[PDB]
């Protein structure tokens, strides 16, 4: 019966698909409820500023303002952005799949080489990230070999301590790879604390919106700043990969628990109705 | 012997790190050599267009002109169309726009053309990403499994008609990988690129570039399917959703294959360096 396992697979995939669609719907409702008011409050103010500059300076016509805005929009397509270090940063955003998009190619050959460069570099950087994660995991394994010997002899017994080990992992990881770089970014980039943490998360998840980019403004930066951010990205991508995998394992455990809890509720309602 | 394998591991990691740094250097040089000239030729023309209107109206405070451009750029980051002949505008956080945004979040594509401005929006975005990326990983693994089983049903038909006389076991896997790459580039790259070229108005190279940047989850945001205010068949965007799901699975498989090819090439080059050393001109 080869088809039966395919049917089980399709049912599991359909359930996960429905869960993902429902997750997207809930997220859409929440994001709309959070962003619609500010969107309206800024769209009214920009229309106010338009007539504000029409009335504060009668020297500008109504017709020449639209041509000015047209040229400004023509200029936003271009934005040095392709100097020595800018293209290095761009190749980094490409092979890491972060893709901030603040710098993107406009030449046809630029796009062709970007396609080839991504297709070849994403796996290579994957190898590098796997190696870095292995090294970091062996370091943290020496650390847990030190921690699970001083507390493994007295009060708490096992099976429950694997959770404590994961807790120590998450805590020190949020300290080293999130909190400290967030403070450094808050002080150097001029971002807020929430903005810094938001940038850290959007970058280390490889989402990379591009609204916040470390080194992106035209601020003077110390010679060690951007390379240290490179190193932080290297190690933090490994850390966040580990964290996302752990969250996935937790979701797996929760899914099994919820399947058997649905079984429990059904098995109770059944023999409860049968008591006539 | 944990220390011996750890030392071998660190040596391999350092070699891969040097290779990656060299790859980045070469990429940087190529990208600047390709994009700097047009950048300069456009900055000179933008300064020309600047000075044409800078002096044509001396009655403007001229400093507030640059500050106005500053304000316009600060407001364009959210999505504005400040025109007088079209004062009515379309929303970027409506029912389906935020749906598309959540999609870009959990897939880590992150086009960023529309991004949250509220503080609570950013906090919920962090939580939403941290919870959704693994869930979507499960979904993508399931879709890849389904696609692989369909490909297995196809190869069960194909790998029996070509079983002639001299047939080897390992050499037909090459034909399987070839047919895989061909049919995948047809279904997940070529056909959606044609559809995007005709519907979005993009060029062929722009359409293929968008497909590649999106299915690799890079997501610059310069090209977004469904992003303009045209009309769309209403049957367009859900088909793009399905294409993104299956093409993300396909591209994960293809990138893994490219990694395996890189492994083989690295082994061949390591042993070729060994051979070159052992020969070293007679
Ligand atoms: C206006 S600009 O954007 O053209 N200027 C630059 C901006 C940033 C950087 C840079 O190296 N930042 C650290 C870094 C390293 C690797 C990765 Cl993947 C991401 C990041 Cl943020 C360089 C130039
Ligand atoms: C100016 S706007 O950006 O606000 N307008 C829109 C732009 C695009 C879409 C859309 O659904 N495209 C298909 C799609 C689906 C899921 C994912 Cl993850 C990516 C993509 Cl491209 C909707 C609205
Ligand atoms: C106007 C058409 C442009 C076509 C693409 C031009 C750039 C081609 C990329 C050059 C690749 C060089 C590979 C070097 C390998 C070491
Ligand atoms: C960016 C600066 C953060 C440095 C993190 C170092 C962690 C060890
Ligand atoms: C969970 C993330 C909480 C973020 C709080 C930011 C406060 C600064
Ligand atoms: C160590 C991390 C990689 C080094 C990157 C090279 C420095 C680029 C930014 C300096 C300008
Ligand atoms: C055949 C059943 C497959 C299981 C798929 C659904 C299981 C339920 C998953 C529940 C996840 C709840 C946590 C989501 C984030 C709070
Ligand atoms: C951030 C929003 C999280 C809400 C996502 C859904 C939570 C509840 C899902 C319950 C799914 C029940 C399936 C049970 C399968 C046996
Ligand atoms: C179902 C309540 C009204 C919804 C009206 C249209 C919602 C979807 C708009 C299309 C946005 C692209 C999403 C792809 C199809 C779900
Ligand atoms: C692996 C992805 C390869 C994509 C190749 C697409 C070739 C399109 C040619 C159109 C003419
Ligand atoms: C079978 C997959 C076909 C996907 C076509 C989507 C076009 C956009
Ligand atoms: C005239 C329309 C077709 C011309 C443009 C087709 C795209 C150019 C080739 C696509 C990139 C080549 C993939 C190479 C992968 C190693
Ligand atoms: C100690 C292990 C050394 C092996 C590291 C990789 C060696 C080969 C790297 C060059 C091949 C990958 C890029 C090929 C570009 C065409
Ligand atoms: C498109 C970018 C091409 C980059 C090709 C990198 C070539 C450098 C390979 C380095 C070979 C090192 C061999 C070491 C053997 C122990
Ligand atoms: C989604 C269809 C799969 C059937 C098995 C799961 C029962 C329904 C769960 C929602
Ligand atoms: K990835
Ligand atoms: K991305
Ligand atoms: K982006
Ligand atoms: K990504
Ligand atoms: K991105
Ligand atoms: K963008």
């Amino acid at each position: 019966s080869d088809s039966a396992i395919n049917v089980m697979k399709w049912k599991t995939v359909s359930t996960i698909f429905l869960v993902v669609v429902l997750y997207l719907i809930i997220g859409a409702t929440v994001f709309k409820a959070l962003e619609q008011p500010q969107e309206i409050s800024q769209r009214t103010t920009i229309v106010i500023q338009r007539e504000k500059f029409l009335r504060a300076h009668p020297c500008v016509s109504d017709q020449e303002l639209d041509e000015l805005i047209q040229q400004i929009v023509a200029a936003i397509n271009a934005g040095s952005h392709w100097d020595l270090g800018c293209s290095f940063f761009f190749a980094g955003t490409v092979i890491t799949t972060i893709g901030f998009g603040n710098i993107s190619p406009r030449t046809e050959g630029g796009k062709i080489f970007c396609i080839i460069y991504a297709l070849l570099g994403i796996p290579l950087f994957g190898f590098l990230l796997a190696g870095v994660g292995d090294q970091l995991g062996t370091i943290f394994g020496k650390g847990i070999a030190k921690v699970e010997d001083t507390f493994i002899k007295w009060n708490v017994s096992q099976t429950k301590i694997r959770i404590i080990s994961t807790i120590i992992f998450i805590l020190f990881g949020c300290v080293l790879f999130v909190a400290l770089p967030a403070v450094i970014f808050k002080h150097i980039e001029g971002w807020s604390a929430l903005d810094a943490i938001y940038f850290v998360v959007i970058t280390l998840t490889t989402i990379g919106f591009g609204d916040y980019v470390a080194g992106g403004s035209d601020i003077e930066y110390l010679d060690f700043y951007k390379p240290v951010v490179w190193f932080w990205i290297l190690v933090g991508l490994a850390y966040f990969a580990a964290v996302l995998s752990m969250i996935g394992d937790w979701l797996r455990v929760i899914a099994k628990k919820t399947k058997e809890a649905v079984g429990e509720f059904r098995a109770h309602a059944a023999e409860w109705t049968a008591n006539v």
